[PDB]
């Protein structure tokens, strides 16, 4: 596996019960582990939709070195907050907001200033189990983020091989190239295209009919 991604597995990743309770930590390669997840093993996760003033969201296609989905096209940022005392703070879903701003900065070089807490937008939550292959996977209480800016990128090679902005035609026209074999696409961006996107791409102004701060909806 590759080396850079290898040290990433010993990250410590928030363990959390089925209604979303801090109940401990774990390390993410034991966290991805299908071995755990099998006996149910879950941790808080979170995926972020950037969409610019054309109204264009933000694609990433994995690199080749992820350990998990590698040359999927997925969408902007999936990730996780880390368990330490900025990341594992609750309030207004802060922390979750924090290790977005970082992990946006980590993997597309957004610069921090550009993506603070304040600018990252909490919708709601969804639950939501896959396999990667016959080792890994993945189980996890997803926060799903929305932002709106355009911001400046230099995304690092080794997390990702490709992005680009996609109108929703051009989503659709890639939605159908996957179902084709043609490309691949990450499970949580297919569970998440497949149910709320368009809906909430539809409201970009007007967000709050969609926001569910209450519900965590089990996919
Ligand atoms: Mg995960």
């Amino acid at each position: 596996l590759d080396k850079q991604q290898v040290q990433l597995l010993a990250e410590m990743c928030i363990l959390i019960d089925e209604n979303d309770n801090k109940i401990g930590a774990e390390t993410k390669k034991n966290c991805h582990l299908n071995e755990n997840i099998e006996k149910g093993l879950l941790h808080r996760a979170f995926s972020v939709f950037l969409f610019n003033t054309e109204n264009k969201l933000l694609l990433q296609q994995r690199s080749d070195a992820k350990i998990t989905f590698p040359g999927c096209f997925t969408n902007t940022c999936c990730s996780h907050p880390l368990s330490n005392p900025a990341e594992l703070e609750e309030s207004d879903a802060l922390g979750v907001r924090r290790a977005a701003q970082r992990r946006l900065k980590a993997e597309l070089g957004i610069p921090l200033e550009e993506v603070p807490p304040e600018e990252i937008n909490y919708l709601t939550r969804i639950h939501y189990k896959a396999q990667s292959d016959g080792i890994w996977g993945e189980h996890e209480i997803d926060y799903i983020l929305l932002v709106r800016k355009n911001v400046t990128l230099n995304p690092d090679p080794n997390e990702i091989k490709s992005y680009c902005y996609v109108s929703k035609e051009e989503l659709k026209e890639l939605l159908k190239k996957a179902a084709s074999g043609e490309i691949k696409i990450t499970p949580w961006f297919k569970i998440i295209a497949a149910t709320f996107l368009f809906k909430w791409w539809d409201n970009l102004n007007h967000l709050n009919q969609f926001v569910d701060h209450e519900k965590i909806y089990r996919m």
